[PDB]
């Protein structure tokens, strides 16, 4: 039922068994170098780009899962074991993995020898550091040999897995047994030609021996768990020539009773200017200057400790912007630690690389990285700022955009499709969230190219004009926006009609013509068009702003007139003008996306929570009856049981999975916020709980996946695996639940001209205090909360009552005490 | 060392240990459905296309190599083992694997139970059949449980290994324990949607139980060697929902001493008409009729035995066209069995799918499948006719062509680049060989589209015109052919200048302009331009033929005037117009390709073998001294030790591998042929022996790969791994060495109007007889061969002498007796 427990004071999740339901990972690094690290040391690392600069190899869908990562074989008297458990799977007297913020510790103990490894990526460094502590826990002296192991990737991860006819002949290493700080191995494939970068794997000691060739170290016919070298007790000292390069060092250790030793291993990513690639005039020997420097920065324990403390200080400081103290310690741990930590990861990774996303085809999604901003702008505004410029530079002059860009190059590509008509409006979403947060109006003036074209620069604001005008000029017969390839739901392809197997719905060519419309984009246009009009007003553009609110008006009125089914919002009109998401159809009656997003947009809001005549209220009640489950809200009901050619990808999933009846968690917080907008705090918070890691920890054997982060997808009611998650970690659910909980449930949300304090969470959290730093000042917000249905807040500020729920921004350096009664 | 032996009478290679240096595979099937089967039962199967219809999953670069395939776990009173040895690796009393023609047989014995499995793909079937015979070889009764196992792939092999974020939720199966002939499992992923196909895995008996979920069968934390289910002794009857579908049946047997039992397993690929996909109106249950009909065609051992006998008769028939009886049993087994079998494999596979080619990026290559025709035309000429039509249909109107086509759709693509200028001329090579073989002049009238455009058809001959004109109208400043992206050598990229890492030289954009020319294409053009001339004269195209010979003469003169270095032929002019492959540069002084091919074209051939002044002789002596290793001839010398930006991919390989000083065996037969042209039989035969599998069997530990088929590359003298092969099976070396030995060494080659008999093999083959069927007549050719340098045959035919070396074709039905004196 549980496989570990949170450690709130340490900011760690503690895994107390190797035998979890699935591999459970951490991400190390927050800047430009990243590692996937499972609780069994499986995973890999990459610089900037998981497809293009992957340092170490990892196999998806391996048998068993996650047999492959950073291993340390201990040979004690002929007995070989690994403290990560896998691959050898020797009985351990004690095992524990601690996943922390930017680091993890994995401990195994066997027959009087305890081996603990601290893994992290140091701030400022493109390296993964491991600090090993071997301890004699027996009453007698003890000796052992330790064999380190890492398997290299040949940089291009797609090439590495497919192009052996070339790549088995190109692997190249160097060995440096007597370096300045210890022993090192260089992985230097293709440095001969166009690469200016190599990898290093070294230790802060003169190793007894080494191995660079996988086949020699593992042995023929053997798995990682039977590697010949550790069993033999002595390195072969292999020098790779093609095949499969690895990094491994042997170190002999001797320990008195109770005595320990630290060893420091470093996996690094090094570059040289072209001028300085080589150490020799013949150009055969890599220039090792930067690696000697890197290894010198991690030559001692003290230096590792000092970096782990700077990393802890960096996390303390990131988490100082938004905190809560409440009566619900699960709510608290989510808000203060886990949900913000995940937001940092998604900002960096988008949907690119996890234990489910393979870090090949997906780079940095236009819609996804825009939505990640919403959860990230409060953490490091300046990096959010630059991300906005990078994303907007992949937009086209007509307002549409590349659906994603390649992280190394910042260039758009069509590798997972083009012409998704929801994409343009998300850019407004992210900019609005950024300006509300930081107040940096001058970003609107930043010159930004179209599709990276030298000389095409216009102000960022003009880019938002192109997004807005894209929708206004791409409406169909009902005044709703044309959907194109798909909207937010990638599997709703109304211009597709595909009969050909094995061509991606995402990528396959679309039919010209038709009248296919999205009720979802309409709700999105209403929400974010209003935001754009506001941006325009601030810029003194009264002509532009006026026209804009008119269009918003026309589209709102189109949603009530032509997008309302009777008890919920319509989903779409197909190519031929048929309604999708109507009670008139047998399957796919109600789809969740327009319900939450329409009501978020104020569409169909009546007199209050108990205004039973109001579309918003009918919509949400229907969401509740027809879509709700103990695990969250399923995307549509009922799921499709046969292929519907005119809807594209959606009906191709078996019922209850992904977009065909799955709980697609990213869209539940839309419903959450909808319910707070309508004044049903209690129900809003209920939905929050159903999908939130801290609340699902007690059902770990059912969720299966990491119990400390949101997943993309939980199997829905119509699936035999109801409650089982897939695709953990990399989901917009993280940014969107942070919004929901922080800004609409706890109620604290930056606006243009003040801080909105508008609790709506219902009776299960009767008091809390939020600490929010906003525009240089600190708001202490003490909330006493009846939870009464429909009841909203009154504020007194610094001893004096104020009107409404917006506290105008105090000057930098202030502390403002706001007293809240709901 | 050796790890087995040839069995000529059985036409098998006999592997006597599991512990080979590398997995050794056979190919099953010769029609539309194929299996890669290793001596450990490893590999996978596909229908028509390895990328788009892969039935079963295989992991390239697994640890260990080749742990996944068709396994049969035996649980004998709790002991679990596999007769394939992998994956359980339990100690076997006896092991043997026999690779034969379209079948293999693998036998494993442990603790009084012998388990023999016969694998093949039957004629006219899309299925892999296994016949399993279990024998009690002990002196006491036995009870054992047999668990079969295969792991499905989700059809699209690329999506399977990269698109988990979708595909983990789409896997579906149906289980039929009580079918008409036994138990069956249906793998039907995506049948719900666009696929009209599904796989079956069945046994000819009612199974005790089954399994369809991989995780349940294998167990958490377990590899395939530690599978839980067989260890537990009973199936878990698991029914997959997503994740990893498998096919598995359990069958308990009880055997008295010396008793045996047969079991027939079938892995079938089935299709239904769209109107007939579903058993039920609700469209939920697959229509099983064709799967029931398939299982019924293999419900008995008798039915298997008959099919295997028909497969034998089919091969005996294929091999009845060319054979030799000589004093060299190594030569004979290559000419009679192995090289012809290989030629059928290359005709079918091109270069897409092997244990090195991943069946992903590569489909059927234009140059590749054209050149394969040279060694396949005599086997099944009607299939070569169709193949020529399929190829020519991927050609553009300007005469240039798509570099390869998708096996499933027959439509060309640029996935591995475009604008390889040697491509167009290979079309003529293929048609010339085919017509010489068959005399089917009518093929030149076949209407053939460009780029498959309906309505674009012109006669085949007209395609050849376009090929010929392409080269005429693409010459540089020396009158030598413009190189384009590359010629035959994919890595000689003169229009490239890439400094961006990670980007394929094959697909990356090229510079317009410069003056880069290829001596190889020049030689190629002289050789095949001449055939083109001949075909135009015979179509009655006098002026065209005259014009064609004029062009050939210019290009021949240009080779001698501008493509000559002094002691060898030049390789090329670079973008700047500088010579490539000259003694004036320090690396890449001499390249093999234009040496073999210019001399085959007759360029610089003098008065005889002893004329030291003929450029052909000098060229070939330079190739001997500079390129010769005891493992074959390296591509160029010295190999490049630094990246040469003007040359492309070539210098990106470490010295001695692939195109940078590897023995690229495909170009070795060109030198073999060349040598026979100058009358140096002994040396030509020497070169043939150096790379030929039967002669390298005695160095199996050095070669490492299959000792019965040619490999693409043998590491060169500048490699640390000198003599170790990579990329076995799929190589043009098969067809080119067949051409060399059958036609130039042994000397029996079809021409347009008679059969040329021109032995040039030197004194190691003093006497031999060739039985050649050509144009429905059998030629019995008896050769007394002095092997004396430059000595050339004279003939008598049916007791009467004739002039020169061409025997006019006798009419169908006759036996012609040719007595040959050299
Ligand atoms: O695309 C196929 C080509 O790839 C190159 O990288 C290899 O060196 C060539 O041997 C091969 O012909
Ligand atoms: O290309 C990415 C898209 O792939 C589809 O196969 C999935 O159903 C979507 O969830 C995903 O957004
Ligand atoms: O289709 C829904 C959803 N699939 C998952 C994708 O990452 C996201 O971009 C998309 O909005
Ligand atoms: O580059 C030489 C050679 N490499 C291997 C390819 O399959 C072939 O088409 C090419 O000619």
């Amino acid at each position: 039922m549980r496989y570990g427990h949170f450690d709130d004071a340490a900011r760690e999740y503690v895994i107390t068994t190797p035998h979890t339901p699935y591999p459970w990972i951490n991400y190390l690094g927050s800047e430009q170098f990243f590692s996937l690290l499972s609780h069994q040391a499986g995973g890999y690392s990459f610089y900037r780009d998981a497809k293009m600069r992957r340092l170490t190899r990892y196999r998806y869908n391996n048998i068993p899962a996650d047999a492959g990562g950073r291993y340390l074989y201990v040979n004690d008297g002929g007995d070989v074991w690994t403290p990560s458990w896998l691959p050898v799977k020797a009985d351990l007297d004690h095992f524990e993995a601690r996943h922390g913020l930017g680091y993890s510790r994995i401990t195994g103990e066997r027959n009087g020898l305890k081996v603990e490894t601290l893994f992290f990526v140091p701030l400022g460094e493109n390296a993964e550091v491991q600090k090993v502590t071997v301890t004699n826990t027996s009453d007698a002296p003890k000796t052992a040999t330790l064999f380190s192991f890492v398997e290299f990737c040949l940089w291009n991860a797609q090439d590495d897995q497919t192009n052996y006819q070339r790549n088995l002949s190109i692997g190249e290493v160097e060995v440096e047994q007597d370096g300045p700080h210890g022993s090192a191995i260089y992985h230097k494939t293709e440095y001969r030609e166009r690469r200016d970068h190599y990898a290093v794997f070294g230790v802060n000691t003169r190793a007894d021996g080494f191995d660079t060739d996988r086949d020699t170290f593992v042995g023929a016919y053997n798995s990682l768990g039977e590697a010949s070298v550790p069993r033999a007790g002595k390195s072969a000292d292999s020098v790779a020539s093609g095949w499969y390069p690895i990094g491994s060092h042997s170190v002999a250790v001797t320990l008195q009773p109770g005595e320990s030793r630290d060893l420091v291993y470093v996996l690094g990513y090094l570059e040289n200017p072209d001028e300085e690639k080589w150490a020799d005039d013949a150009h055969q020997v890599v220039n090792k200057a930067p690696a000697h420097a890197l290894l010198g920065r991690f030559a001692t324990s003290e230096q590792v400790d000092a970096a782990l403390e700077a990393l802890n200080s960096y996390w303390t400081n990131l988490l100082s912007t938004y905190s809560v103290s409440s009566t619900d310690e699960k709510l608290d741990r989510m808000v203060n630690i886990w949900n913000q930590y995940q937001c940092m990861v998604t900002f960096n990774m988008s949907r690119s690389a996890s234990f489910f996303e393979t870090g090949i085809g997906r780079g940095m999604g236009f819609r996804d990285s825009n939505q990640d901003l919403l959860g990230f702008v409060h953490l490091i505004p300046e990096r959010a700022r630059e991300r906005i410029i990078d994303i907007a530079s992949t937009q086209f002059a007509d307002g549409s955009a590349y659906h994603q860009y390649q992280p190394l190059t910042k260039r758009g590509n069509n590798d997972i499709g083009s012409g998704f008509n929801d994409d343009p409006l998300w850019l407004i979403a992210g900019v609005a969230a950024y300006i509300k947060e930081s107040g940096d109006w001058g970003i609107l003036d930043e010159p930004v190219p179209f599709d990276n074209e030298p000389g095409s620069e216009v102000p960022l604001f003009e880019h938002l004009t192109r997004s807005f005008q894209f929708t206004v000029q791409n409406r169909g017969p009902h005044g709703l926006p044309l959907i194109g390839r798909a909207d937010w739901n990638d599997c709703l392809n109304l211009n597709c009609f595909s009969t050909t197997p094995g061509e991606s719905f995402q990528t396959t060519e679309n039919q010209a013509g038709g009248v296919a419309e999205s009720v979802f984009i309409a709700a999105q246009f209403v929400l974010y068009g209003a935001e754009y009009a506001t941006l325009a007003e601030r810029r003194g553009l009264a002509d532009v702003a006026t026209e804009a609110r008119k269009y918003v008006d026309e589209v709102r009125a189109a949603v009530l007139e032509h997008g309302w089914d009777g008890q919920w919002f319509l989903r779409a009109y197909d190519y031929y003008g048929n309604p999708v998401g109507t009670d008139a159809k047998p399957e796919g009656k109600i789809w969740i996306e327009p319900q939450g997003f329409a009501v978020m947009a104020g569409i169909g809001v009546g007199e209050g929570p108990d205004d039973a005549d109001a579309p918003a209220v009918k919509a949400l009640d229907s969401v509740n009856e027809m879509l709700g489950t103990p695990h969250g809200l399923v995307l549509q009901y009922p799921a499709y049981t046969t292929y519907q050619i005119e809807l594209g990808e959606v009906s191709t999933y078996p019922p209850g999975y992904k977009e065909n009846g799955g709980i697609f968690c990213h869209n539940n917080p839309w419903v959450i916020i909808a319910e707070t907008v309508v004044g049903r705090g209690a129900q809003a918070f209920d939905y929050y709980k159903r999908i939130t890691p801290a609340y699902r920890e007690d059902i770990s054997d059912t969720h299966k996946l990491e119990p400390y982060v949101y997943a993309q997808m939980i199997a829905g009611k119509e699936a035999v695996r109801a409650g089982e998650a897939k695709n953990s970690w990399l989901t917009g659910t993280a940014a969107w639940n942070f919004v929901a909980v922080s800004q609409y449930l706890l109620g604290v949300r930056p606006d243009y001209d003040g801080l909105v304090v508008d609790p709506q969470i219902g009776p299960d959290v009767p008091s809390y205090t939020v600490t929010r730093v906003a525009r240089g000042a600190t708001y202490e917000i003490t909330v006493t909360n009846s939870g009464a249905p429909g009841a909203r807040a009154s504020l007194t500020v610094d001893g004096a009552p104020v009107d409404g729920r917006t506290v105008p921004y105090a000057p930098a350096g202030s502390t403002v005490r706001v007293e809240v009664t709901v």
